[PDB]
């Protein structure tokens, strides 16, 4: 039960770029700026009204990274007196920014919070470690790929994909079932995109092509000519006879979102248009070896706190990190597929780590309204063994 | 604006601070945070099973496991896997900010007991190779970019941190001589306090290699410093400037851990409280003079707590640069006999994420040693912010 009412007054997200694709030259700061500017504009929220900036970002991937939230705030015209915070709850960061914004409003340290999520995975650097203070002749120094090493949880020494294979084994999910889920995500993404279901949320970006400047407004990672036959032919990537392939895992990607939230007092004072109310949220830890299950206790705990049941949810979103991971969650919670990831997910449009939770939230806000539904919950598993969920109510 | 629930410090520890390339260089920021957290758990007789949330400040990701930091710390020190873990970045203020986030969580009843730390390994800051994933142009000038060095410039205003301090020196008419005398005083105060045992209760000693020895003294300090030696140093960034290597804080390695608890938790678990958190405040300011952050931060925090500067028995203003500190002292008319009484970052260094945790932990213990009632700790924040936290000693 939130101590004060907290309302979403704007929600936008960039198109998601493929790894090395159309957005590769924009930093995570840049992408976040683009989403935030679009949100301010779409909500007719004056920057002057923003009291706090909170950005989710996981992997620092530019020379200006440590300043990310502050630079976004300043670039979009929010006053210099407004403070700025960057947070990291890995894959859940896009949802977490909103959770921190809710807390600030609820203890009356803010009235209006810009809560975003962003990631540029294309920009993840190579790191040279241990050479500041001399080297030993004959040592084995790496140009370490900061992205690749970050996709292994060194506490349990598992790649994220292997934590998904664990769930495939535990929940009896076959390779065939994973590929069918992947196909459905592609189909759903395609249907939704072509129907306009991403129009209200989309923050188009001007990009360079060999054809000159163009407006990017469609997700680049999506593969709308996918067939089950093609997916069946892909080899498992991490495990012999495993379930996880390049076709049924989420892609590495670039992207951002921005959700602006406000107290009731602020909505009235500034004549904002509330689009949803934040009803509840929950963060839980879980076993790092099966981190993909995070959404199970996170959704359950959030529902419990809000006094709601899964049957009350018109929409559920569970971030598609890996098909077998998602399917495990579907089976554990007995989710109704007709109301879950209805417009595709990260298998189709990618998983920019910090950005996915902002996109999911922004999508739920607009899609819940489009359907005339009452409640939705968005969630993500989190590398290292956490989960997060946020429940919204249409206004 | 009182905290919605009482929040009490039940443990506060911090590691010795290591010099750049010094005694702690092989320990990751995760390692240092683990050490401080383990020392705090022990000092407060807090069972790891009682901790509901782990929040760690860390600024510059400097190890291959960095994105998982808070989660790994929590798991390594025995906190249950169900307890969630967040890493936050408000640059130089991060060590104070972790505590502020913990207060918020307790106040909205999402936690009862929070482990709130701050950590940095600046020795491990990598060199980054950028823009080589997707091909290079023959004749491009690829750098092994020093991630630390580039992070010490705010690219929004294109100023090294030291140049923002020169701006304050010009604005407030602070001479080079006055900066060097402030620096000498910090070295003298550090030395007197260390030898008197005033860092004993806070210190979380670490076993290091030399054979094995116990490190329990700050390594950056230069206790034979003289005004003449300082007078000979050249200004580093500005012709005839005030900032030198001798009167700026040093790059360093270190961490701290503060455990906070609700009143209910203190009573339920029979904790003995060391201080109560009375208030805090975060403010933005002009990035070109970011060092002035503590002025609105302290003023705002005092306002919210219903206190005045005269009520403070101790004030801490992180010593990022002597002229930056002196600009704060002048703007608020601080009493030097109650401000940075036991030295600061000029003497013992500024591990970005760790300084705010050390300051807090130092105030908790030093306030009790003096028999005082209130103290406020603060830091300027690169990019143009300030943070302050006020404590009250508790019987």
């Amino acid at each position: 039960a939130l101590l004060r009412g907290v309302f979403v007054v704007a929600a936008k997200r960039t198109p998601f770029g493929a790894y090395g694709g159309l957005l590769k030259d924009f930093t995570a700061t840049d992408l976040s700026e683009f989403a935030a500017k679009a949100a301010l504009s779409a909500g007719k929220v004056s920057p002057e009204t923003v009291d706090s900036v909170i950005m989710g970002n996981v992997l620092q991937s530019s020379s200006d990274a440590i300043y990310l939230a502050r630079h976004v705030g300043l670039r979009v015209g929010i006053p210099k007196e407004t403070p700025a915070l960057t947070i990291n709850r890995l894959c859940g960061s896009g949802f977490q920014s909103i959770v921190n914004g809710c807390q600030e409003i609820c203890v009356k340290e803010a009235e209006v919070v810009l809560c975003g999520g962003t990631e540029s995975m294309s920009q993840a650097p190579y790191c040279v470690r241990n050479v500041r203070f001399g080297t030993k002749l004959g040592s084995d120094i790496k140009l370490e790929d900061s992205l690749w090493v970050s996709l292994t949880d060194q506490h349990v020494q598992l790649p994220m994909a292997m934590t998904a294979e664990n769930l495939a084994v535990k929940h009896k999910i076959s390779r065939e079932e994973c590929d069918k889920y992947a196909l459905q995500s592609q189909q759903r993404w395609k249907a939704a995109n072509d129907a306009g279901y991403f129009n209200d949320e989309m923050a188009p970006i001007e990009v360079k092509t060999k054809k000159g400047k163009q407006t990017m407004q469609v997700d680049e990672h999506a593969r709308p000519q996918t067939t089950l036959e093609q997916l069946q032919k892909l080899p498992p990537v991490f495990k012999k006879d495993g379930t996880v392939t390049a076709g049924n895992a989420s892609g590495v990607a670039d992207g951002a979102g921005a959700v602006i939230i406000a107290s009731e007092d602020a909505v009235k004072k500034h004549n904002f248009t509330p689009l949803a109310r934040i009803v509840g949220y929950f963060v839980s830890g879980c076993d790092p070896s099966i981190m993909g299950i995070g959404p199970v206790p996170a959704i359950s705990g959030a529902l419990k706190k809000a006094g709601l049941s899964l049957k009350d949810m018109d929409l559920v979103e569970v971030n598609e990190a890996f098909a077998p991971q998602y399917l495990a969650v579907e089976r554990s919670l007995d989710l109704d597929i007709s109301k879950t990831n209805v417009n595709g997910g990260a298998i189709a449009l990618g998983h920019p780590l910090g950005g996915s939770g902002s996109r999911i939230t922004a999508h739920l806000v607009h899609e819940l309204r489009r359907r005339g539904g009452k409640y939705a919950v968005g969630s993500a598993c989190i590398g290292g063994g956490q989960g997060i969920a946020v429940i919204i109510q249409s206004t």
